[PDB]
């Protein structure tokens, strides 16, 4: 009986043959295996289905951006964001090197492109042999290291021969046998492009790939290793149906110009032709502004590199072009109809939160649980997973180590919460009492737990000076070094102008006076906690609850609290809110140091002001709608990192449909709670009853579009 014909068997303890001390780990990749494939065509894939039912499976695995083979395949083995490991796209360009990059190029084998530290290199430093077969980055030597058994990519090699090559390696002597293995197949990406996600060729391709995995499992069984191997069946991205009617050509707005170069696709980038002479000299801002809101329902959007949604993490690299494009699902962009390969073919590269861009993940073996279906996770989390499977100390990556502990039978690493680095001080009444120049028209322990019911945010900033200012409706962490609130937390239950009051607990700043704000300047102040809470709540009008905010952004901030927040309180039976300013001027996704903070402080209206680049807001509710936010058994988080812009050009307000475009901006800039943590230097939910590993799972979560 073949392996697919046998039923499920619990592998609680690894049954390994002699000469084996611990089960090896094989990384099997199927390029272009969209997550929807297994959802729909499970009955046509008997081998893959058995791996799902007897292993750890996830409906959707979120890949990196853009959704291309090389960036993702390399992000898997490095656990790094594409913006940090260097491989941004299949085709790209580095100004500092004056060189282009391509799969079919001599530059592909150039080690100056590959950053970070792939798993086989990590394994090499800790004395673990690795035998790879066609994995991106395996051909090139990184940090002067090559896998003990490697193969320069040759797509002509038959699939059946690739499996046998690895099966032959498993028989090598105990001292010369690799402990980590890789396998790569071009299907169903190839059939997906040429015929589309819904075709007879993809069904035939899925079945072809399915029998091939079955060949491996029968081969493993004949070697007596079917219960002695950790298998990770993964893919790089999904597949979307492209259309000729749904394609954008830049020439229609610019003309047949030759001063600009466009990298076509759903994730388009633009660079000037005179490069690197005008790579920075070219002002993209004018071109970006000249391309926004030209159509009634434009299916693409011009983005300066830092203005992209933070969840994408696609800015802090030289190779990423300063002008990018965000496109609607099923839409691609190009300069001229001649540059593109084809318009009505299966494509990928769209937003990584899109439904059809989702990837595959199946963990099978003695180390993985049997028939356990888990929630979605990013592929950068997989790097740490392999280190635990190979017994390696992981290189510094972007994945939250331990967040995938629920996949393993016996977890290797037990994570802990980050210690508080902030210099926590207290603010008594010390400075009374300045004139604010405002016109106004006519115990403690119980109130604390009510405002921060999951525990106060811990200050990970080193070594920032923060005071905890307690009020009757909210608790705010105030910064003494910046003289403005870092965060303000309050609980809003299901059913419950030009004036301000000086908070005598904080030192007075000239920007706290209403006299500082004129009706002509676009810059004003906003509240972190809505004053319309619970008559009218006056403590929300404290000086310590205001932040510098553009007038154009106040349109989004007020509607967010006056309309949406109240609707969410009815749907989710109350919500707990934590809000605050975000300062990331170097657009790297992490909080800025005091040094770079002082460099970006503009002076306006004769006073020095540090103005926020973004505003974060975290909404927390109960998973059970019968419970209020003060008595949750399980949490329901949703974070947002909203861009603080002087105008609303991104939204195309023109047509004036306000209730629509605001929510579309909110949904687009949704982010992981971890993303908010990374960019603000705060740590949430530390006093929460669930374990650290569970909380990591919660904070790294993002919802899938459509
Ligand atoms: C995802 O995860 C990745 C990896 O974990 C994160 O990426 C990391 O980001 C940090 C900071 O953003 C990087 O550290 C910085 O490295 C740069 C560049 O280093 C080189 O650049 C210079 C060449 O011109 C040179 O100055 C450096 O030389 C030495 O510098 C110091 C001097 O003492 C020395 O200690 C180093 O060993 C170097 O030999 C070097 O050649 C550097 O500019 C940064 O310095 C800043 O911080 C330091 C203090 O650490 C400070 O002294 C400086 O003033 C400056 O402010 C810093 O070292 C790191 O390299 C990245 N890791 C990798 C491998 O990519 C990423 O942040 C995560 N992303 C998200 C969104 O979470
Ligand atoms: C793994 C690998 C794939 N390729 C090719 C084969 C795939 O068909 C192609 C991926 O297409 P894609 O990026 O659009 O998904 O890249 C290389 O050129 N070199 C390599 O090392
Ligand atoms: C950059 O490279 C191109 C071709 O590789 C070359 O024509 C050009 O002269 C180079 N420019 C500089 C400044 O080296
Ligand atoms: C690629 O692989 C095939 C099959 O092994 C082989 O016949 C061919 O010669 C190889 N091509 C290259 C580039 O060596
Ligand atoms: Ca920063
Ligand atoms: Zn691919
Ligand atoms: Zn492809």
């Amino acid at each position: 009986k073949s392996w697919v014909e046998e039923t499920c068997e619990s592998i609680d303890t690894p049954e390994c043959p002699a000469e084996f001390e611990s089960p090896p780990t094989l990384l099997f990749s199927l390029d272009g295996f969209r997550a929807e494939y297994l959802h729909t065509w499970g009955g046509l894939l008997p081998v893959i289905s058995k791996l799902k039912n007897c292993g750890t499976y996830t409906k959707n695995m979120r890949p990196m951006y853009p959704t291309k083979t090389f960036p993702n395949h390399y992000s898997i083995v490095t656990g790094l964001y594409p913006e940090s490991h260097g491989i941004i796209d299949n085709k790209m360009y580095d100004p500092k090197m004056n060189a282009s990059f391509s799969l079919k190029s001599k530059e592909k084998f150039n080690p100056l492109w590959y950053k970070g530290q792939p798993i086989w290199v990590t394994a090499n430093h800790q004395e673990v042999k690795s035998g790879t077969y066609f994995w991106p980055g395996s051909d090139v030597e990184i940090d002067g290291i090559l896998p003990d058994i490697y193969k320069v990519y040759n797509g002509s090699v038959p699939f059946e021969e690739r499996i046998l090559a690895v099966l032959e390696w498993l028989q090598l002597p105990s001292h010369e046998r690799p402990h980590f293995y890789t396998l790569y197949l071009e299907e169903p990406d190839s059939s997906g492009h040429s015929h589309g996600p819904v075709s007879s060729e993809v069904i035939k391709a899925l079945q072809k790939v399915d029998r091939l995995v079955g060949m491996l499992m029968d081969g493993l069984k004949d070697l007596g290793l079917d219960k002695c191997l950790n298998l990770i069946l993964i893919s790089d991205h999904g597949m979307e149906q492209g259309s000729c009617k749904k394609y954008v050509y830049l020439n229609k707005y610019l003309g047949d110009v030759n001063n600009v170069k466009v990298v076509y696709g759903p994730a388009a980038r633009l660079r000037p032709t005179d490069v690197p002479e005008t790579y920075y000299s070219f002002n993209y801002e004018a071109l970006a502004k000249n391309l926004s809101c030209r159509e009634p329902n434009q299916h693409f959007r011009p983005y300066l590199k830092p203005f992209l949604p933070k969840r994408l993490h696609f800015a802090k690299s030289d190779r990423i072009e300063p002008l990018t494009f965000y496109l609607d699902p099923q839409w691609q962009l190009a300069l001229n109809p001649s540059e593109r390969k084809y318009c009505g073919s299966g494509f990928h590269g769209s937003d990584n939160l899109f439904s059809n861009m989702q990837a595959l993940f199946i963990g099978y073996g003695p180390a993985f649980k049997h028939g356990a279906e888990v929630d979605s996770f990013e592929n950068i989390e997989v790097y740490n997973l392999m280190c635990d499977l190979l017994g390696l100390i992981p290189a510094p990556n972007n994945g939250s180590h331990g967040s995938l502990n629920h996949l393993l039978k016996k977890p290797i690493y037990n994570p802990s919460h980050p210690k508080e680095e902030g210099f926590l001080s207290q603010c008594p009444i010390k400075s009374t009492s300045n004139d604010l120049g405002c016109t106004c028209d006519p115990e403690d322990d119980d109130i604390y737990h009510m405002t921060v019911p999951y525990g106060r945010p811990r200050i990970l900033l080193k070594q920032h000076r923060v005071c905890l200012l307690q009020q009757q409706q909210f608790l705010t962490g105030y910064s003494l070094d910046l003289l403005m609130p870092l965060w303000a937390s309050y609980t809003f239950l299901s059913n419950d102008s030009n004036c301000l009051y000086q908070d005598l607990r904080i030192p007075l700043s000239p920007v706290h006076k209403c006299s500082y704000y004129k009706s002509n300047s676009k810059l004003s102040y906003g509240f972190l906690t809505p004053p319309r809470l619970n008559h009218i709540y006056s403590e929300a009008l404290l000086t310590s609850n205001i932040v510098p905010m553009y007038q154009s952004f106040q349109v989004i901030w007020h509607y967010l609290h006056d309309t949406l927040l109240q609707r969410y309180a009815h749907e989710r039976n109350g919500i707990n809110v934590v809000s605050g300013p975000v300062f990331d001027f170097d657009y790297d996704g992490r909080y800025d140091s005091l040094e770079i903070l002082k460099q970006n402080s503009r002076v306006i209206r004769s006073q020095e002001i540090l103005i926020p680049t973004h505003f974060f807001i975290v909404l927390t509710s109960c998973k059970q709608l019968s419970e209020t936010p003060l008595e949750c058994s399980a949490l329901e988080s949703s974070a947002y990192i909203l861009p603080h812009r002087p105008d609303n050009i991104e939204s195309c307000t023109h047509g004036k449909r306000e209730s629509s475009w605001v929510e579309e901006l909110l949904t687009l800039h949704r982010a992981r709670v971890t993303d908010v943590e990374l960019i603000t230097g705060l740590s949430f939910y530390q006093d929460r009853q669930e374990s650290v590993s569970e909380l990591l799972r919660l904070k790294t979560h993002l919802p899938i579009f459509s």
